[PDB]
């Protein structure tokens, strides 16, 4: 059976029967018809609605935290995946791997009906990225967040803030190793480490840059993937949040990100050599230092830089301190936040200290980065 | 009558007739064919383009003000809602409810075509939920905005800048009480209420929150609900800004959203404890003080605080003055702006104050909150 | 052939045989059944995917230049136009106009499947704006983007990073003359103009507004379109910023966007009057000076206000030097950025300035815009 049809011009002048359908073969759709209306109501083609993406609450996150090592998509989800609609018409169980401290999993929506966990961010296992749609993802966190302002554990458990969808993320590229603030902004779980360019900004487990330990030359600033900076000057860190999308926090955003850890309290010892790690000789264990989203050594371990300036002033002459880029007259401290380990009762989410030229370099200031909070239609 | 149909396996080798339609049975959907592309050209179901929401020009909100208490739905706006189409091809009247001083409303495009504003924020009355949409909504401002620089007049009307729509709107996830300053930004058309957690900060006729009437404790840092703040210090005002997706005033946006304000003139008397209403003892009503964008109390009223540090510094030494969150070295004075009542000529859109540090507390600062503008796809 | 159909209400409690298809005569679309299901499954009409815009990668620029002259559209990418569905299977040449040092161009997705760049904003030649659709642009720079630090050539090309698209660009509502800094936020490829109200804030080759030549009074400030500020005060060049919905730069976007210039080096001479021009006796060619992204005379030429406070401070006293709106009390400098022409070996991409007041006025300091980068699904 062939249709009744004909090109979009001849549409226009063709008002078919109550109930009729026709074709338009200029655009290969459905036109239906009413007997009054002049050109009739064409159909959507799918291609149209590739990448549809729709969720009953827009406002969060479209995943719900049931347990340690359990969450469910939720009810009234809609996705387009591979030419097909999957939807959620309850809570649904997402299939989850096996789960490891420290590791970020994406979580796929796939054209047979299930919802998925994998540490592969490109296909799930068993799956491809046709079949496979990544949709969003969370951080199996080395321990839980603060329930109160003395820390947290080190039980290994989803961190329920650290949960993004592709319309409920950070605004960086990468939205991995990320928690959300209070609903407000995203910062990064880990402090800054040297081998940012592949591991990201925020990673369990590794080297933590600071200003003996520098971190690798952004690669988009002149760095090669090998060199890291001369030193760790303010200039340096801020540039490495530049090339990931983020930034070094304000005061405002540092004293939310901040607050559930261990107020008035340092890690002792004589480092913090490593991310979500007892520092070296230290006091207190890693987790006394976890914000209530899940922000680990949130103070009290290393000093962030801060993207604010403000407090005692350099000369007011032109002194050539910014790596050959230019001089600075009269320069304000850059804002360094959360206090280190050898800074006892001193250290806390308020802590902020204002003496420091953003040329400075020493080894108890390290980074954290931070970013926007991106809700989509 | 059963139309030819099968798998999209089957689908994936089968050429129809040009015009010829099938039904691909595993999609529940119409393939229509063209007589030379194998597979044909699957068409969108329905539920793929729920929350479907298209406007003209989506660089401005969707609805115009066309009197002090009536607006419309701009043509060219296409609404899906319960399943069905409602669109707009002429500038339609919002049917209005009766319109209170200081109210928020918000407008629904219903499925018997209908467009109409409640001060319900979740169905207008003769609807539910279902067959009713939000998609926007305004103020009903207490006075007009300021037409020049000596503020407004107290006859209640619509807030052109207030208007805001599902793909136009503040970030902050509740809109309500604010307005779009220079197309920029948006501010809270009110000063930040002691009662914020249930009024939102952004309110007429409640009780100012200053360095005496502190704010209710915020329930994403510990509040209870109840409790309030010790003081009013800057770190408990930035930290219910936070809570209500929203900061402080940065210098470029005080001055933004406080032009319009008659400037160089201070309210009077002893005291501003309420907002949109005259102050205590005031030598000059509250619309004088309104800016061109309807920013309430805008200058000479209560100071806020801002999202900018600089200016005079504390003390080069270890400070304990965060509420027990940590201590501060160098402190430079967070940013006051606006003036307040006793400032006589020296109040207005950019008067700036930089000797108070952040743990200062005195009954002449509030806060104001502001937010970036959302505009979508 | 009229089909079966009824009322959606009609519709609800019907169950058609598998394959059948019906007709919603409230809605004018088809109904595909399935034998099991009530009611049905509704297919979209296509006014519900009005505007659609579908890229394979949503976090890239939808463009890819190929030449000094040329660009492409990615394959993947699916437009709505004009009621039809517009593909590209494969990255596909954009059919150029004669090309003119200084300019921007605007790419139009067509209804006859061609896709086209034009001076014009609102259609390209042969075509209206319902059968060509916006949806992008890019800048055709007078000189190439900085290929190391030493500034570019006065080779005209298009400028990779001013690429845009209606899911990938500024923040600002103009999104002409700008270009995405290591692809974390926009920056002004020149410095503000005086006739900024009707060139944009971004123009090549009109003269540089400074604290002699004062830029055009914003006419959402209370400006006619004719009079300019009294002076170039920093907080005209906010306000300005504020009107095309940019900001000043801080200290962490500015050494960002000004990469990739020739360092510790200046215009020379008396004078750099104009954009993308050379300075006024200069013994560097404005070249030199070209930023890694294409930002035109980014250091060494005139400095930019910044939209951050610090440095040295004003009297501790209510002093009127806001134009009229009011005091500020121990106002701290505010940040200029960058060296202008007299400063030999001290410009450069963190060259920055902490005394001078933001009432200050001198002929070698300007302003150029900054604003977020958007992204959309
Ligand atoms: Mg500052």
């Amino acid at each position: 059976v062939q249709f009744r049809g004909g090109t979009t011009a001849q549409h226009a002048t063709f008002t078919g029967a109550a109930r009729e359908i026709t074709v338009d073969t200029d655009k290969n759709t459905v036109v239906v018809h009413d007997g009054a209306t002049a050109g009739g109501f064409p159909l959507a083609r799918h291609d149209l609605v590739k990448t549809a993406f729709i969720k009953a609450d827009k406002s969060a996150v479209a995943f719900t935290r049931t347990g340690n090592a359990t969450a469910s998509i939720k009810a009234g989800t809609i996705v387009e995946v591979n030419g097909k609609l999957v939807q959620f018409t309850a809570d649904t169980a997402i299939t989850m791997p096996a789960l490891t401290a420290g590791t970020d999993y994406a979580i796929y929506v796939c054209d047979d009906g299930t919802v998925r966990a994998d540490s592969n961010f490109s296909a799930p296992t068993g799956y491809t990225s046709t079949t496979a749609r990544k949709v969003g993802g969370f951080h199996y966190a080395p321990g839980s967040n603060a329930a109160a302002q003395a820390g947290g554990n080190t039980t290994a458990q989803i961190n329920e803030y650290s949960l993004w969808d592709i319309k409920f993320r950070p605004a960086a590229l990468d939205p991995r190793g990320m928690t959300l603030v209070a609903g407000a902004f995203w910062a990064d779980i880990y402090l800054l480490g040297v081998n940012h360019l592949t591991d990201g900004t925020s990673k369990y487990n590794v080297t933590i840059a600071d200003g003996s330990a520098s971190p690798k030359k952004s690669t988009k600033f002149g760095g090669d993937g090998s060199a890291a900076y001369s030193d760790g000057a303010w200039y340096n860190f801020a540039e490495v949040m530049t090339h990931h999308g983020k930034r070094l926090p304000n005061y405002n955003e540092f004293q939310a990100l901040a607050f559930g850890t261990t107020e008035a309290t340092s890690s002792g010892g004589t480092d913090v050599p490593t991310t979500g790690v007892n520092g070296t000789g230290a006091t207190s264990a890693w987790n006394i230092f976890t914000s209530k989203w899940g922000v680990v050594q949130a103070s009290g371990c290393l000093w962030t830089w801060g993207n604010e300036f403000g407090g005692v002033n350099g000369a007011s002459e032109y002194t050539a301190n910014t790596g050959g880029r230019g001089s600075v007259y009269a320069q304000p401290a850059a804002a360094l936040f959360g206090g280190s380990w050898h800074y006892t009762s001193n250290s806390g989410s308020r802590a902020a200290y204002w003496y420091s030229g953003p040329s400075n370099s020493p080894a108890n200031i390290g980074a954290r980065g931070v970013c926007d909070h991106l809700i989509l239609e």
